[PDB]
């Protein structure tokens, strides 16, 4: 058989936990090799949400990795190197946009996609619920909502 896995990892900090482990361990290929190769090819996207595709032949266990690109927002920050508010969105609006992203690209978990929307809002100086989107992300990252 062949299996194609499409996931979103943190550029240069992929681990063998989830989601690579769940998705790949089954296919019985060395998850650590996969993780090494992915971290190699996402060096330049250190810390960014990067889409990745792994293509595996289950019989043979051979695989190959194809890397997408991060959001343009993230590429711009990076290029700028080394604080103003200009609009606000509700969290339900954030979920709306995140649902469109995920419909169009199923490799996104709703969590992933909210993450990215939150990230883009930061990059635009837009608060979510009057709050800083890094703030609001922590609230989510703890496990505190599932009710919006
Ligand atoms: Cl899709």
């Amino acid at each position: 058989a062949k299996e194609v896995v499409e996931v979103l990892v943190t550029g240069g900090r992929a681990t063998a936990g989830p989601p690579l482990g769940p998705a790949i361990g089954p296919l019985g290929v060395n998850v650590m090799q996969v993780v090494k190769e992915i971290n190699e090819k996402t060096k330049d996207y250190e810390g960014m949400q990067v889409p990745v595709k792994v293509i595996v032949d289950t019989e043979t266990r051979k695989f190959e990795i194809e890397v997408g690109i991060p959001p343009t927002t993230a590429l711009i920050k990076k290029e700028l190197g080394i604080h103003e508010v200009v609009g606000n969105l509700t969290l339900e609006q954030v979920i709306k946009i995140a649902k469109m992203k995920k419909d169009a690209m199923l490799s996104y978990t709703l969590k992933n996609a909210v993450k990215e929307v939150l990230g883009t809002c930061g990059s635009m100086g837009v608060t979510v619920e009057g709050k800083d989107p890094k703030e609001v992300q922590k609230e989510i990252d703890a496990g505190v909502y599932d009710e919006y």
